[PDB]
């Protein structure tokens, strides 16, 4: 299958995150694209994979970063019926509204008409040993629910 991840990273700790899961998943027989938002990728490209992985860090008042809102705002004109989607992101529980990035990104995903297939995983700041064995898990679960 062919799948595409895009990440959004200020201080790399997403980007860690990114790298990690898509290296565990270009060890399966499935390709994957993966693409910083700083690239400004258009929300189309979406509509052209069988699996959709979202990376954010959350940003002022519990919103996405300011580089995904173009992209957010254009994910409403895709269609995503059958694909295979999830989320991550890195999060600070000094914030209240932790690692919402996550959250609204699955909310998107989900009104677009993909299938969610993991909970959101959130890493507080940059992941120690224990949060890249969670990015593992994640990138193996999730080729799982391919096909
Ligand atoms: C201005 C500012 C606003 C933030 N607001 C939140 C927030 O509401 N909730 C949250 O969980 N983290 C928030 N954070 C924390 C970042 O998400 C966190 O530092 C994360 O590790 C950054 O990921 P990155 O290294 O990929 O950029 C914010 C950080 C900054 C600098
Ligand atoms: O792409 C725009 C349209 O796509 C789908 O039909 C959505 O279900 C609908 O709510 C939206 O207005």
């Amino acid at each position: 299958s062919k799948l595409v991840m895009i990440f959004a990273s200020m201080s790399g700790n997403t980007e860690e995150m990114a790298d990690h899961i898509a290296g565990v998943i270009r060890e399966t027989e499935n390709e994957i694209e993966v693409i910083d938002i700083m690239d400004s990728p258009e929300a189309s490209i979406l509509e052209q994979y069988d699996g959709i992985i979202l990376g954010a860090y959350t940003w002022g008042d519990g919103d996405l970063p300011d580089d995904f809102l173009d992209f957010y705002d254009a994910m409403d004109s895709i269609d995503l019926t059958g694909k295979k989607a999830a989320v991550f992101g890195s999060c600070d529980s000094a914030y209240p509204k932790y690692g919402v990035a996550v959250d609204i990104l699955i909310e998107k995903l989900q009104e677009r008409g993909a299938a969610v297939v993991l909970e959101g995983l959130k890493v507080e700041l940059t992941p120690e040993d224990e949060d890249v064995e969670k990015c593992l898990q994640f990138g193996a679960e999730f080729v799982k629910h391919l096909s």
